[PDB]
């Protein structure tokens, strides 16, 4: 085994390897979001901006794992990213209501994985879930219900709350 | 000829010509619908910002197109400038409709100068085309098209969607 | 079609989307290697940011084409991105040689682009390819080539020479 | 008992006063590979310089143990510090190797102490080792597990390649 592995169980460097990949593939499903809203015949730039960051941090929570397996003696084992199911992803609440499903699908494993880690007595790696991943996961999916919230007043429809919505998030 | 003139066909010298008077016009319609928004009875300030800067583009385009024309030692021929199509342009929506065409109407124009221009392998006219034209003319009718949508989802009849989208053009 | 389309083939269009999967798919393979020159048995950090920064760059050009389709009026449809062919790559030689041989592939694939918007007369994509993919893709193989060869000087075997090269990328 | 103590079990008491002379043994034998390192025979001062700052760690260590052991209510027994086992280090490699020992030593008996501190219900002082400990020992084997890779690879005996790596760690 590698000379720096010290109390990491099989068990735990595989589900961090599989959460990897779903770390990837929700930074994908933002990029599609992202670039959704900027087409023309979309046109809302503050929903495309959010999904921007979006994709972008969950590339880093991605390669923090990386960087984690490597620290941890581990060997990183990358698969094929999906592409989203669907690509059209409708109105601006029609995508948020996608990305907080997605948010909790995420937020279900990362509790899974910590489940895993607490099992097999790694308290390295669920201080890792508790103060790099489940903190910002919490965060995130609450941000997200404030928005689908704010645009359900707005008015949620194609129409004049959407585009006033729209520009609260530039 | 010319001291200066080298593979300078006389057919691209008389369609940069042409090209000078298009975007004079387009600079003339720019200029009738920016000061058509300033109307008491009409009120769009931000309208009229956004074709008053239109109006002063097209001017810089026709000016690098004389200024190219005495490069390559081809020679001015200024024509008529016809008035605008409209006196009257209607809705914001209608007159982004309008601006819309009117940009297609040039990149259409443009396109062609450039088959012009590859047909008699003159490749410091394409370079000219694709630098200094028809990369402006592409992101001119994406955001005009941008705007369009935008513009339809706040609301495109005269009402508040048009006195709010007013306001993030000024 | 988009209110914006204009002189935009439709085989242009499906080859932009294909690049764009390409691109990405380059994208994962650095990020392969930046983390597997992590490994604390490998522990080459300038090989490690080298190709950190090399992930960067491909997935920005990736952004780029997807920018592009929109400004023409495309539809973006994303594909699955394939896992890379390797987990492990080897000595800092063999993963340059893998570098090298897929910034050829890349670089061939563009080309075809090129050769696919030409024969469609589509000046504004040709200008694309040449200005922001071929000039770097021929920087980038020229690089790679002279790391190659400096590599191949210090000594390309697992010893001191790759110890010492390792620094110049840090 | 103390006024302040609540919640903290004697034999996390114990453990603590067990590991305060730990992390003072370790400071110890870092202390005697850094001046070892400075024999005028041996002349390696990038290795001096990283046991120097290893020595000065573990003796914070150890200090944040003595306040943790009084801020619960504790009382700290110091023991004597064992004599380092070794005088003579041989080379940074054999060096190194027997830190890397030594700190997975110490990450073990840290690991001990989180089971105790976790099967007595406190979690104030499983935060603390998770926090303060656990953490910044992981990282330290990662990187000595990177020297040694590296050491290896620039050349473990005595040679150009010990003489080359000692110059990255000053
Ligand atoms: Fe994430
Ligand atoms: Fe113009
Ligand atoms: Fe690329
Ligand atoms: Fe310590």
């Amino acid at each position: 085994a590698s000379q720096v592995r010290q109390n990491y169980h099989e068990d735990c460097e595989a589900s961090i390897n599989k959460q990897i990949n779903m770390e990837l593939y929700a930074s994908y499903v933002y990029l599609s979001m992202a670039y959704y809203f900027e087409r023309d015949d979309v046109a809302l730039p503050g929903f495309a901006k959010f999904f921007k960051e979006s994709s972008d941090e969950e590339r880093e929570h991605a390669q923090t794992f990386m960087k984690y397996q490597n620290k941890r003696g581990g060997r990183i084992v990358l698969q094929q990213i999906a592409a989203p199911s669907m690509q059209e992803w409708g109105t601006g609440l029609e995508a948020l209501q996608a990305a907080l499903d997605l948010e909790k699908q995420v937020n279900q494993s990362l509790l899974e994985l910590h489940s895993t880690a607490s099992g097999n007595n790694d308290p390295h790696l669920t201080k890792l879930l508790e103060d790099e991943y489940l903190e910002e996961q919490v965060d995130s999916i609450k941000k997200i219900g404030d928005m689908i919230t704010k645009l359900k007043r707005a008015g949620p429809h194609h129409g004049l709350g959407e585009y006033m919505f729209d520009k609260e998030l530039n």
